[PDB]
């Protein structure tokens, strides 16, 4: 929050990115959600 950079909006890409390849391997239910 201190600096004005989209560092937060990033974790979303990483989070949404992770699950895509992390949850597509197993069953729709994954400990990454």
């Amino acid at each position: 929050n201190e600096l004005d950079v989209p560092e937060q909006v990033d974790k979303l890409i990483q989070q949404a990115t992770s699950i895509e390849r992390l949850c597509q391997h197993y069953i729709g239910w994954c400990p990454f959600w």
